[PDB]
């Protein structure tokens, strides 16, 4: 679950997770963050 590891993560570190897990939709974690926004 990405968005459950993105929990730990700042929304301005989605570089930092892409380059950690090798993500390449950075686009897809920043919609992930907002997803989160939209759960909190």
């Amino acid at each position: 679950d990405i968005m459950e590891l993105l929990k730990n993560v700042d929304p301005k570190e989605y570089e930092k997770y892409a380059r950690m897990y090798g993500i390449t939709d950075f686009r897809g974690l920043l919609q992930a963050f907002e997803l989160l926004k939209q759960s909190q």
